[PDB]
């Protein structure tokens, strides 16, 4: 099947990706198929990210679970680009319905328990409630 | 361990491969278990293009290292055809990653260190730093 290759992460998993000269980036793996190329070199994955919804072949050594979010998050990043923001917000908003979790009720403003949320490990779940299905 | 038949190359090796028709096209010998397929016969490696991310079944005898580059890069072949020209870029990627090489940073633009660096031996590291792990 596919990504059958021994290496890490597989369809609808929530990961960070690092493209060289940005900062770690959230997206989500993807099948070949949605992409419109190709498939994959054996140890890479194909992700969409998340923000701006663009497809990349990225090796699984450059990817991480969202899960481990206060490793990975940026803050300066976080404060200079709005892009990031934004990525953030889709990211942490499909963490979340995976998660089964609900905040109560602006963009800084959604962003901010969903943030403090990641950032102190998804409980109650944990990372677990991040997988897919 | 499959490929246990003496001949040459194993699970990751870049190598250049020749179908008929066709010239030296680069590629990394992958497990069968990759390519949803049937296992090898004895003698042959199973490949994945780059370029396209195809699979093909190859003999051992029919392959050689991406290290010996210059003699089977082709020069008319890349000039012509766009496809090779992508090939080769994904190629040389992979081979970059492997050596801990960088290039200061458009596809032909980004591919001309890359070619001079294959051309020229892949220095500092030769071709002991284009092995898998
Ligand atoms: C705006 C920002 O560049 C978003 N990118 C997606 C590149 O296609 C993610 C980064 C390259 O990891
Ligand atoms: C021409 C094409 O894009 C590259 N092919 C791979 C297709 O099987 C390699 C060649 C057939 O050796």
């Amino acid at each position: 099947s596919e990504y059958q290759d021994g290496k890490e992460f597989g369809i609808g998993d929530l990961v960070w990706g690092k493209i060289k000269g940005f900062s770690w980036w959230p997206a989500m793996v993807v099948s070949w198929k949605a992409t419109s190329k190709r498939q994959a070199m054996s140890g890479m994955r194909w992700v969409q990210w998340f923000g701006d919804g663009k497809f990349s072949e990225v090796s699984a050594d450059k990817l991480v679970a969202l899960g481990l979010f206060s490793q990975h998050f940026n803050l300066a990043t976080f404060n200079k680009l709005v892009s990031y923001r934004k990525a953030m917000y889709h990211a942490l908003e499909k963490a979340r319905v995976r998660a089964g979790k609900t905040f109560p009720s602006s963009l800084e403003d959604q962003l901010k328990p969903m943030l403090e949320w990641a950032h102190g490990g998804f409980k109650p779940t944990g990372i677990e409630g991040l997988k897919p299905n």
